[PDB]
């Protein structure tokens, strides 16, 4: 069950991922420690998100099994389709990054794997 407004608790490889993809140290030092809200509304295939990237609210919707355009940090807007296992594990192919989102009861983890860099968020359902 994915529906909820999930507040951020722990954020792992933020400094190593944002410098590896080409972002500024001034904006990285602002968004690294802010405990913001990460929303998801589960409508069968269409998952409507409202995500806090430090100060910016990035709101887009992903379709499980058909093409869906989402905003990236380095780039523009990526058509990344998401596959679902057991109503808790969401897997996609972003801008050369394997993104794995897992729901453990009422706590969600977003693990963005870029080769050796493992960018892991840990947010609780509210
Ligand atoms: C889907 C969950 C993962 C979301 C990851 C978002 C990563 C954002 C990374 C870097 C951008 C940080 C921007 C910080 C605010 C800058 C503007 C300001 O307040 O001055
Ligand atoms: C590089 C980050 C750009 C911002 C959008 C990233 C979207 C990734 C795609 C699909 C997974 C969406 C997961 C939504 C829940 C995030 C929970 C969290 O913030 O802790």
């Amino acid at each position: 069950s994915f529906s909820g407004k999930y507040q951020l608790q722990s954020q792992e490889n933020f400094e190593a991922f944002m410098k590896a993809i080409g972002l500024p140290e001034e904006l990285i030092q602002k968004g690294k420690d802010i405990k913001g809200v990460s929303e998801i509304v589960q409508n069968g295939k269409h998952f409507k998100f409202t995500i806090t990237a430090g100060s910016k609210v990035i709101q887009n919707e992903f379709t499980v099994g058909e093409e869906c355009e989402l905003e990236t940090m380095t780039g523009e807007k990526v058509k990344t389709v998401v596959q679902l296992e057991g109503d808790n594990k969401l897997v996609t192919t972003f801008k050369n990054i394997k993104s794995v989102t897992e729901l453990n009861g009422d706590i969600i983890t977003n693990t963005m794997t870029l080769g050796d860099i493992v960018f892991k968020r840990i947010s609780k359902r509210i």
